């Protein structure tokens, strides 16, 4: 029992961490194979970040320009692309401790590790959400850049994000690791607000699943409501619209509960309409939205 | 800027994680140099947990009884001792993965990460405390026990917890790596009741710093207050009393923001008095407790 802010073990994303240093420019890089991707930024003076032109910078720089350390040892770089908004060092090297992976782009609303990087090195490990505006609410200082995110399958490492930018309210975007932004974020020192951030109703729904499992259930109420109607409250809250897809993919817990979907969102609606009063669900005085459906399954199950 | 409940990276403990059968009761062990520790209730039947002896079920036990396998190989046992509530099983080989570590008794309101481990497999990590109650705030199914708790110092894993115990109201109880409990607790199906669990208000004062740095700082008042005064609260809200120590502890982080440790104890009254009036400080509606302000200092300047 009890219910926490889980991230998968970061063992095999810790072995995949180097240094990248472009003159005076040092961020992380991801060494997957015998290549090494980092953020195009890494070829930047903050003067270039004003207006840069990535081509024209990266036509000044020459593979021997590109300085990786993996620990204490230099990786010699044969070969270097730009890729969207990363780049693609080539080494003569194959990371030995390369696990099995996969590149994903992930949808909003879903859940990831970040392994936060200094130098190549890994300095602690957190659980975030993509949020709805495809920012992240992290904890990134500078040189923390290239720092990734991702999930493991058993085995199977998903990487799903590069850290690449600070927004002036000091939320985060970044890259999937073909180096498209999520959002309609750029790699550039200019006004970039993030968009409304919407609370993950099915994820907040899947939270209130997990607190009955662990015995907090006084939010628990006799009603009940449609998807129709708890939408209406839900717009209200700037909560995401709720779906037949998001009420299917929470049938395993409603089961394994025996409450109803829509008992739960009345529940939820009560909770927006009315607040806490001071209480308290799995030692949380908000509602949660950053546990997936899949995220409370494996959490309340055991699943390694 | 942002910040992250944060767990030390895992990898180094990943290594050390093996599975230990006696009989049908599977739990995690932890394997360094040729010894592997668990929890003295291994040798159990839930029909023993009532009222066991654990000398006379351990002499029924021999080496070849303690099934030990870490990853898809097993480790011959050839010697095995009960040190307080753990075993130390002697192998024939020394854990190659043994990181530098350290076994530390930790202090209530100080902070270590959790493996949660199944069948010596990590499953994922997160961020605890030491309640002042000798309690932690885990997620711990069954076979989760021997999964440990752990700081690192740079490259030196101290190794303060190993999980024993949920009580019936859903907190954690566990052992130092000597095999000790924190607390009063017992390995015994018994009634056990945690005590009060106060508040570690040093660790609120180095969160409200965190905020601060982190340009959250609505909170701040233009009142200060003293020791005693501020104490008087404290004990009203079950907060731990506040002394010299910790106003020193927090004096870094007092002088980064040059908001002194009385002032900022003000903010903290008018918070317990007044509540949070509907607004969020670093993203919660409660305080937090469970950042120290080393913790607070490592996050907000980068250590790895
Ligand atoms: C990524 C990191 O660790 N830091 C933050 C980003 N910075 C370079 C950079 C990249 C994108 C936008 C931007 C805007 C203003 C200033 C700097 C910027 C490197 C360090
Ligand atoms: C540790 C773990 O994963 N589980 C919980 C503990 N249980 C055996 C055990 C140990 C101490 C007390 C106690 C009390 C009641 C029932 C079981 C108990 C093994 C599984």
């Amino acid at each position: 029992s009890g219910f926490r802010k889980m991230a998968f073990p970061s063992g095999k994303v810790e072995g995949c961490m180097v240094q990248v240093t472009c003159g005076t420019t040092t961020l992380n890089g991801l060494w997957l194979d015998d290549v090494v991707y980092c953020p195009r930024h890494v070829i930047c003076t903050s003067e270039d970040m004003l207006n840069p032109n990535y081509e024209d910078l990266l036509i000044r720089k020459s593979n021997h320009n590109f300085l990786v350390q993996a620990g204490n040892v230099q990786l010699r770089v044969i070969g270097h692309s730009m890729q969207n908004c990363v780049l693609k060092l080539k080494v003569d090297t194959a990371n030995p401790k390369t696990p099995k992976y996969k590149f994903v782009r992930i949808q909003p609303g879903q859940t990831f590790s970040v392994l936060a990087c200094y130098n190549g090195s890994p300095s602690g490990v957190y659980q975030c959400a993509m949020r709805p505006n495809f920012t992240i609410k992290g904890s990134f200082l500078n040189g923390s850049c290239g720092s990734v995110g991702f999930n493991i399958d058993y085995d199977c490492v998903s990487f799903c994000y590069m850290h690449h930018m600070e927004l002036p309210t000091g939320v985060h975007a970044g890259t999937d690791l073909e180096g498209n932004f999520y959002g309609p974020f750029v790699d550039r020192q200019t006004a970039q607000a993030a968009g409304t951030d919407t609370t993950i109703t099915v994820n907040v729904l899947a939270w209130l699943y997990a607190a009955v499992i662990n015995g907090d259930r006084w939010f628990l109420n006799r009603f009940t409501t449609t998807l129709n109607d708890f939408n209406l409250v839900a717009m209200k809250y700037n909560y995401e619209p709720l779906t037949q897809d998001h009420v299917d993919i929470l049938g395993p817990l409603s089961a394994q509960t025996g409450i109803a979907v829509l008992d739960m969102c009345a529940s939820l609606k009560e909770l927006l309409q009315n607040g806490m009063n001071g209480r308290t669900i799995l030692g949380s005085a908000l509602l949660e939205d950053e546990f997936t459906p899949f995220d409370v399954v494996r959490q309340c199950s055991g699943v390694t």
